[PDB]
């Protein structure tokens, strides 16, 4: 019998199901809406067949794909889209906000990411203006990635943004805000009781964006991860303005915090440990940073304090190959210490 | 004064200028013909800026970048280029091989990669095919990436390859040949003078196409890299096979050698080492495998053989950090020792 998974997020809206007929597993996948594509590989028995099998869905599943009904599945639609402004199309003097605010099959998507808008040194005020004065257009939008502009096109301390505090209240509906690129960046400081997600990928975080986060009640937030960065892009090197962050009064509803990307990332472990909000988190997230020993060192000797969580993110670390296979074999939960770098130790988004 | 740079490869055609002027450093970018971006950032003092523009021209020139007259950068245009079918296409009925017996220019281009070319399981012998029969317009190129298909599109072992010795025959100007996926791929047996670049992408390589390496005559080429693969995707299981590649005699000009992402790495080093060739190589590449401490451990114990090499490219391993400070202090060329993995121990391709 077919078995339908669908995994859908900012980038991908696809389908892959899997069968097994006799000693064949049949997988079909691609995008939602389509046919997709077929692949068929033979087994010696039936039971090598299955065994296969299983552990394709196993694999699928830990990716995040999500079993649906066929029928379901095969009337769903693309729900997320990211929009672009190429070098060509700003030659021939293409504006980004007309290739959006045209889109016949804006009305049905749930998810929107805005990518590079000009090539001229302009920061995004086209957009967020555009945006502003078309609410009816955005107001159903769940999602939102602005600035998925990549390192080809243009370093992230290069990405000029503005307030976007505007934009925001013209998506009430918004639960899910991932942004990338700070300077000249703010978000404001009112009540946000519609969003649970907020990241914010920088090259170095400035103070006043961490204050229109601690300025704004964000009750329903349920994940925060915060890249730090470095001087020299943005940061200002005061550590202890993320510490007012950690607390359960705060974000009541916070499961996953991550401050991470750091040269001090080993302070954030302490933030963590000695904070009220610790207790309710599934996930610890201090990825990124020059996480040494001595970081690590600290959730060994307080096992006590993190046992509860779920996982424990260290991807891009410069963690020893033993306090690894400690950290491995002292904490029961999940944990993820790969891409150690040799142990300048830099951040992992200043390579 | 401003100085001009060019890289070029398969993928990029661009250029990166640079500029100090005062306390301001000034940075031009793009494609090859084309204004590009510009950024400028000022600085302290002109002391400052001028060291800043040291460094960025260090990195670009260290990661590829070749100084060129302005004159000759500014006329310059790109010329490689690379075509694929998406699904849209595809289900409008479109040909790949009309989409480049069509482009303008063709003409212009030195180098061409083949990416997708159906999603109904088809081999690649319409493309085959197809340049067979136009032989006239392929005649000029030099620069072949032939099955550049993503993950994402479909993993490397569904790549369906044919006899491409018809296609290299039409290409009587390539030196560059680059292919990716293996399944039913031939090359022929015949001497390729012309070749001086050859490397295959494989998740398990065929003793077929190592057959047609070895029953073919490549005396000008200059690098071979080959992907091992494993068992369950290709790759025959009998390491030997290789061994006879490592002859001065068949290679008299060979620089760069590689037997790649292998579970048995370490019994390459030993081959290397063996070897009448090794003398005269500039680069060992031992990577994308299951490089362990006990294969490090053979070179360390015969430096002398290995002390004339410029480069010894271990990019994704399994060595300890002991190991890898070893190597680092040790071995006076360099070494490329990152993306080690926590010591199944799976090859790069693996995952």
């Amino acid at each position: 019998m077919k078995r339908v998974f669908v995994f859908q997020d900012f980038k991908s809206q696809k389908f892959w199901s899997i069968d097994v007929r006799g000693t064949d597993v049949i997988v079909n996948y691609g995008k939602l809406g389509t046919d997709g594509q077929t692949q068929v590989k033979n087994f010696s028995s039936a039971g090598e067949a299955e065994k296969a099998a299983g552990k394709l869905i196993a694999e699928k599943t830990k990716k995040g794909y999500v079993e649906t009904l066929e029928e379901v599945a095969k009337e769903m639609k693309v729900e997320a889209k990211k929009y672009a402004l190429s070098y060509d199309e700003a030659e021939e003097g293409v504006n980004l906000m007309d290739k959006i605010l045209k889109d016949k099959k804006l009305p049905s998507l749930k998810q929107i990411t805005i990518g590079c808008w000009g090539y001229e040194g302009e920061d995004c005020s086209d957009i967020a203006d555009g945006i502003v004065e078309n609410k009816e257009k955005f107001a159903h939008f769940e999602g939102l990635f602005w600035g998925d502009i990549d390192f080809e096109e243009q370093e992230i301390s290069w990405i000029e943004q503005v307030d976007l505090s505007p934009v925001l209240d013209a998506m009430p509906l918004l639960n899910n805000l991932k942004i990338k690129g700070t300077n000249n960046l703010s978000i404001g400081k009112k009540p946000r009781p519609n969003l649970k997600s907020l990241e914010i990928i920088s090259g170095g975080l400035p103070d006043s964006v961490v204050e229109d986060i601690l300025g704004s009640d964000l009750p329903n937030l349920e994940k925060l991860v915060l890249y730090v960065g470095v001087e020299d892009y943005g940061f200002d090197g005061d550590m202890n303005v993320f510490r007012p962050l950690f607390s359960k009064d705060r974000f009541p509803n916070l499961k996953w915090l991550g401050i991470v990307d750091a040269e001090e990332q080993n302070v954030v472990v302490e933030m963590f440990l000695e904070s009220d909000i610790l207790p309710q988190l599934e996930t610890m997230d201090i990825s990124a940073g020059v996480l040494t020993d001595e970081g690590a060192r600290l959730l060994l000797d307080h096992v006590d304090k993190i046992k509860h969580l779920k996982f424990i993110n260290m991807k891009y670390n410069y963690l020893s190959d033993e306090m690894k296979k400690e950290l491995q074999k002292s904490l029961p939960m999940k944990i993820d210490v790969s891409d150690s770098q040799e142990y300048p130790m830099i951040t992992e988004l200043e390579h």
